[PDB]
């Protein structure tokens, strides 16, 4: 159970990109993002950098909060 801060392009379809881009790697599979806030929670054992880096590639901003 880890949480990722998400910032940047405050739009609806962006949520689709991050949930899919994160679960792309076999690992967590359970990834959720808040509709009202840029907060995301993940349930698995994947690395922090894997998530941070994966969302970074799209041009969006993020920060892991252990």
């Amino acid at each position: 159970m880890l949480k990722l801060k998400v910032e940047g392009m405050t739009c609806n379809h962006c949520v689709m990109a991050v949930t899919k881009a994160l679960k792309k790697v076999p690992g967590v599979e359970k990834v959720e993002v808040s509709l009202e806030k840029g907060e995301a929670l993940v349930e698995g054992t994947a690395d922090p950098k894997a998530l941070v880096q994966a969302v970074e590639e799209e041009g969006y901003k993020a920060e892991v909060l252990a």
